[PDB]
C-alpha cells in the first residue's frame, strides 16, 4: 500500500439528524493542499517596519493622530505551514449552514478530527540551454513529510483566523499553507502627548527585549511524524467543551421589556393612545408626577455605553478596546451613507480563495451588524443629570458629552455570534486570574485547552555537495501535494415558531443581485454573507 | 507563579511580513493582505485595527481617591509596570500602576535596630498588562482616513474594564506579602483580590 | 504546587536577589544584622496566549 | 514497506520524572545525517608531517621551545564513517541542561541505543556539454548502506569527543560525518639536550615500525548490516555501569576545613575578631607558640601542586600531563587580562556547526574554570623549609621555586566535572594493570567495555567496466541521508536547600549579551556554557 | 508534667516531596514569643486625630 495503493478517501458532504428535540449535525471537510518547500530551513527572529502610513520620525502634521496605523511588531519565523479549519466557510455549505439557522436556536461543538493521506512529493529539474528550457516534474518515492501536532499547546496560538489565511471555502480548489511565525516581546510605547502643547508624538521605546526572550522551535515542543508516500495521518478525535452559541438576534431595549405604561387604547384607526395621567408604580428618584416610562424601575440594563474608538497604547500598542455589538440601524446610518461604525463593527477582506470573484482580487463585507437592535448604545448619545426629581434639571447639572463606560453588574449584553463564511469558529482562552467573561469575534472558547495545531514542512532533499560555498542551492527544488480530510460534530436544539405571524426567513442579503452567489461563464463565485443570528426572538 | 509579558498585541497572528535577506534588516510590511478589521477599515490593513476575541489591561482613573463614610481611600487600578515606559528605580520612578510599597521594622528584616526601611515593589515584571490612562485616545469614526483634529480625544482618564478584559493579579510577595485574606459578605463578591 | 518543566529552548533567567542590591547585606553582618531579599513572585516568564 | 512506507519517526525531546527523592531523566536526540560516498575503498596507512609551527631540521632558534607543537602522527585510514553522540549538547536542550544543574546535586548514566532509518539513497547523472551542464538526482531503489556496530570493542576507540568531530548541537540542522582512522605504532622521540651547551635539539627517531604494526580492518572486527531503503537498524539497549559525578563545586580548601581558629568576637562594626593568644591545640613540628591555624594539623589535604605545563616526550611524544583543574580567580587572573592559564585549562575551538553563529568561523571558549577555588595549588606559589619550629627559618633551609608533585596519600581532589555544550560524556576506560583513579575530560568511565562504536558506510556502485584503466571513474556518484533517533536515560538525586539565603542560580556566562543565544535575523544563534558544577556546596 | 516537663519541641524546616507532576510543601515554623501584662483590663471605645 505504500506505493500505488491509495490510503485516503473523499469525503466532503454534511448530514443532520433530529431526534425530535435536538439536531445532531456532522460535517465532513475534504480539501487538496499543495505544499512548497520551505524557504530558508532554520529559525529567525526579526523586527519590522512600522508600517504603510505611519508617520517617518518628526513628522508632526496629524499629530498623533496617523500614529495608530502601526502594525509594528517582532517575531520568530518558523520554516512550518499551518492548517487550521477555524473558519465557518469550511464546513458549512452556503445552503447547509441556511439550514442550521433556520431550524435551530443554537449550537454547540463536540468533536474534531483530521487526518492527513495521500502524500505527492516531486522533484523540478530544469534541463536545457536556458533560453528554451525544459521542466521535468518526476516524483521521489523516498521523500519525507513532517506532520507536528502539538495536543499539550506548548507553542503560542496564532491559529486565529484573523487574517484570514485559512483553508478555502470552496472545495474544489487547491489551497496554498501559511507560514508558521509568533510573537516574541517588544516595546513599542509611544508618547503622542509630548510638547508645549502636549500635540506632538514621540516613540520613546522600539526594538526587541532580548533578556527574557523565550524561544520555542517546533521540534521541541511536539513529536513529529516523517511520512513518505504511502503513509497515512489520523490526530484523533478531539473533544471540545463550549457554551452554546444562540442562532437568533435581540430586538428588545431597557425600553422594550417590561410592563408597557398604561394608556388609553384608540377607538378609531389610525389613532395613538394616550398615556394614562394617574396611575400607580415605581419609580427612580424623587419623582411623583409625571410617572414616566424612561423613569420606571427595572432590575436589569441592556447594553452599556463605551468609549469609542478606544485606541489603547500598550506594550507594542496601539490597540482597539473593543465595544458592544449593537447596530446603527435605529439611528441614520446605511449602508451606502452616511455609514455609521461606531457599533463594534467588524470588515473582512478576503481572497479569491476566500469567496471572491476575481483571481488575485480583494473584495470587503463590513458587518453592520444591523439586526442586533436594543442593545445599542452610543455614548455621544446619552445624558446625566445631577438629581432626579419632578422637575426638569437645570441647564447646570445636565450634562451629554461623555464617552463614559457604563458596564457594571446590572448591564446584560450579547456576543456578536457566529458570523459565515469568514468567521472564526472556536478561540483559546488565555490564562489569567480573570478570564474574559464573552469573546469578541469567536463564538466558542474551549474551556479545557484548545484543538492542538497541526504544522506541516517538507523535509529538505539535500545535494551531493552541503556545505557549498556558502550555502548557494544546497536542496533540490521539491514540492507536495496531500488531501487533508476533517469532520466536527455539532449539536443543536431545534426553533419552534414562538409567533402566530409568519417570520422573515433568512437568506441571501436584501440589495445582492443572486446571479454572483452561483457560478459564472469563467466560473467564479462568491458566498453569501449569513449573520446570524439571522432569527428574532424575546430577551425577556 | 510566572509574569505575563503579553499584550493585545503581543498575542495573535503577526501581520504578513516579507523576511529579511541581510542582517540587519527589518522585514517589511506586506502591503495587500486579507484579514478582518475593526470598523470600515479596508486599507491600511494594520495590526493596531486588527480584530481580536479579547483585550488584555484596562485603564483606569489613578489614583482615585473614594471619599467614603470614613473616606477617603485609594480605589486600586491594574498591576501593571511602568518599565516600558521612561520609569526606573533611581527616576523618575512613576508610581502609575498599581504599586505598593512595604515599610518594616528591625524584627521584619531591617539591618539597623529599630530603624524603618521601604521597598515599593514595581511591579517590573508585568508588560503587556500595561494600560496607563494618560496615555490613550479615542476617535470617533473608525475608517481608512486618520481622524480629523475634532473627533480625536486623548486624555480621559476612563475605566475600560468590561466583559472582554482579561488582567492578572498582583501575585503573591516575599516575605512582606500576605498569605490568606477574607471574602466580605456582599451579594457581589470582589472577583480577584489586590494584595493577597 | 505543581511542578514547572521547560517550554522554550534558550536558558530561562532563574529567579533570585534583586539585580542592583549588594549580596552582603541579605547575610549577617559582624553584629548580627541582616535584611531578607525581595522575591516577586511571578519570577518567571510565560505565555498568556 | 521497504519503498514508499516510512519506517523511522522524528522524537527530540528529553523529560523529568521526580520520584521525590531521585529524578529520572529520559533524553531523545534525533538527527539528519548528510552521509557522502567514500573518497577510496581501500583501506591506507601513511604517515604525516609534523605540523605548522614544527620547526625544520637545523633550525636552532628558539632551542627546543618549538618542538612542542608536532602534532607528528602515523595511522590507518579506514573508508568509513564514525557517528558518535559522545557530547553533551547532543542531548541537552541550553534551558533543559539548565534544569540538571539547578536541581540536581549529581547524575549517573544508566542507558543508551540508537537506530538507523530511513535511508534514501541518491546518485548525481550530470548531462550537458559543460558550459551549460545539468545534473540530476534520481535515487537507486536498490543500493546499500553499511552498518557496522562492535560490541566487543575490537577496535581502537577514538570516539572521544576530541577533536569535536560529533553530531550538530542543534536538532534542525543536517549532520556531516568524519571519518574513522587510527593509530599505528610510530616514534616520533626528540631529544632536545644534544649540543655542548645542552640547548640545541634533534629527532632521533621517526617513521613508522611494521615489524609488530596491528591492521584491524572493519569487516574482520564486526558483523556488518547491509540495508537498502525500506530497511531499519536498531543496536539495542546499552547499560552503563559508571559513577556519579557531582554537579556542584567545592570552595573549600584545607584553610576552609576544620575548626577555625578561637578568636574574640567584635563589639562593634566594623571590626575584626583578634586572635586569641593562648589556646591548646595540636600543631605540626615542635611549634608551641605561635599556635597557629597554618602549622594545625589536619588529617587530609585538598588539592596538590604539580609541575606545569609538564611535555612529556614519549614515543610519538611531546605531549602534556595533566596537573588540577583548580581555578585562578583567587590569583590576580581575570578573563580580559592577564588570564593565567596555569590550573588546566581547557579551551574549545568549535564549527558553526557545533554552535558558532557565523557559518565557516571558528571561536573558542577557554574554560577558566572560575568556580573551583580552595584546590588551587599553584606550584611557584609555595615553600618548604628543613625544621618547623618555634623560630622562623633562616634564609638558608627555606625554599620556594619548586615545582614538585604533592600528590600522596592525604590529598583529596575534583575531577573537572561535566561541561556543556561541548563535554565528552563517557569515556573508555585502558586496560593496565593500574587504571587511572580518575579521569581529567570525561565525567564518566565505564567500569565494563564502551559502548560499541557505531560505524556507517556507503556500500559502492561500479559502472559497467570496474578495472579501466587504470581506476579512472570506476564508481557512480553517490550520496546517502539518513536520520539517527538515539535516546539515554539518566538518574540524578535532586538538590535540598542546605543554606538560609538565597543561592546564586546557575545561567548565562556573566559578561556575555544574551540576544546572542537566541536566533539572528539570519538564524544563526550561539549556545551558551554551563560549567557545571554550578552550585556552591561543603566538602568537609 | 505540669512542672519541670516541657510539653513542646522546636521544628522550623519546610521539606518538599515531588511526586513526578506535583510538589507538596510541609513548612514549620516555631517562634519564641513575648507576652506582657495588659494595659487596661477592659475595653474602651474611642475615636482619634485626623
Amino acid at each position: 500500500s505504500g506505493v500505488g495503493h491509495s490510503t485516503g478517501n473523499y469525503n466532503n458532504r454534511t448530514i443532520f439528524h433530529y431526534h425530535g428535540d435536538e439536531v445532531t449535525i456532522i460535517c465532513h471537510a475534504t480539501r487538496h493542499i499543495h505544499l512548497n518547500m520551505s524557504p530558508t530551513e532554520e529559525y529567525k527572529i526579526y523586527d519590522t517596519n512600522h508600517g504603510p502610513e505611519f508617520p517617518n520620525t518628526g513628522d508632526q502634521t496629524q499629530q498623533g493622530r496617523n500614529t495608530v496605523n502601526d502594525s509594528y511588531h517582532a517575531k520568530v519565523e518558523t520554516p512550518w505551514y499551518l492548517i487550521n479549519p477555524n473558519s465557518w466557510g469550511i464546513w458549512f455549505n452556503p445552503a447547509d449552514f441556511q439550514q442550521l439557522i433556520t431550524t435551530c436556536t443554537h449550537v454547540t461543538i463536540e468533536t474534531l478530527t483530521q487526518e492527513i493521506d495521500n502524500i505527492v512529493i516531486k522533484t523540478v529539474s530544469k534541463q536545457g540551454s536556458g533560453a528554451e528550457e525544459t521542466t521535468q516534474y518526476n516524483n521521489d518515492l523516498t521523500a519525507l513529510l513532517e506532520v507536528a501536532l502539538d495536543k499539550s499547546n506548548m507553542l503560542p496560538w496564532v491559529a486565529d483566523n484573523m487574517y484570514l489565511n485559512s483553508l478555502g471555502y470552496i472545495p474544489w480548489r487547491p489551497c496554498k499553507l501559511t507560514q508558521f511565525c509568533y510573537h516574541t516581546n517588544f516595546y513599542n510605547t509611544i508618547n503622542l502627548l509630548e510638547g508645549t502643547q502636549q500635540n506632538q508624538w514621540s516613540q520613546i521605546k522600539e526594538g526587541i527585549q532580548y533578556d527574557n526572550l523565550q524561544f520555542t522551535p517546533i521540534e521541541t515542543s511536539a513529536e513529529i511524524d516523517l511520512l513518505r508516500t504511502g503513509d497515512s495521518w489520523t490526530s484523533g478525535t478531539y473533544h471540545f467543551k463550549c457554551k452554546p452559541t444562540q442562532l437568533f438576534y435581540h430586538w428588545q431595549s431597557t425600553r422594550h421589556i417590561g410592563a408597557p405604561h398604561p394608556t388609553t387604547s384608540p377607538e378609531q384607526e389610525g389613532q395613538k393612545g394616550q398615556i394614562i395621567q394617574d396611575t400607580n408604580g415605581w419609580q427612580w428618584g424623587d419623582r411623583d408626577n409625571p410617572i414616566s416610562a424612561s423613569t420606571t424601575v427595572k432590575d436589569f440594563h441592556i447594553g452599556y455605553s463605551w468609549p469609542e474608538w478606544r485606541w489603547h497604547y500598550s506594550t507594542g500598542g496601539p490597540s482597539i478596546n473593543p465595544g458592544s455589538a449593537f447596530s446603527q440601524t435605529p439611528w441614520g446610518s446605511e449602508v451606502g451613507g452616511t455609514r455609521l461604525t461606531q457599533g463594534a463593527s467588524e470588515k473582512a477582506i478576503f481572497d479569491y480563495n476566500h469567496g471572491e470573484a476575481e483571481p488575485g482580487h480583494r473584495d470587503q463585507w463590513w458587518q453592520n451588524n444591523a439586526q442586533q437592535t436594543g442593545q445599542t448604545n452610543w455614548a455621544i448619545k446619552n445624558a446625566h443629570q445631577s438629581e432626579l426629581r419632578n422637575a426638569t434639571a437645570s441647564r447646570e447639572t445636565f450634562w451629554t458629552q461623555d464617552y463614559h463606560n457604563t458596564f457594571g453588574p446590572y448591564t446584560a449584553v450579547d456576543d456578536v455570534g457566529i458570523q459565515y463564511p469568514w468567521g472564526a469558529m472556536w478561540g483559546k482562552q488565555p490564562d489569567t486570574t480573570h478570564k474574559p467573561m464573552m469573546s469578541a469575534h469567536a463564538p466558542f472558547t474551549c474551556q479545557n485547552g484548545p484543538p492542538g495545531q497541526l504544522l506541516v514542512k517538507l523535509a529538505p532533499n539535500y545535494t551531493d555537495s552541503l556545505n557549498n560555498e556558502g550555502l548557494q542551492t544546497n536542496r533540490i527544488v521539491t514540492f507536495a501535494t496531500f488531501w487533508w480530510t476533517g469532520r466536527c460534530t455539532f449539536k443543536a436544539k431545534l426553533r419552534t415558531p414562538r409567533q402566530f405571524n409568519a417570520y422573515q426567513l433568512p437568506g441571501i442579503p436584501s440589495g445582492t443581485n443572486p446571479k454572483k452567489f452561483v457560478p459564472d461563464a469563467i466560473g467564479r463565485f462568491e458566498l453569501p454573507f449569513m449573520p446570524g443570528r439571522a432569527m428574532p426572538n424575546y430577551t425577556y
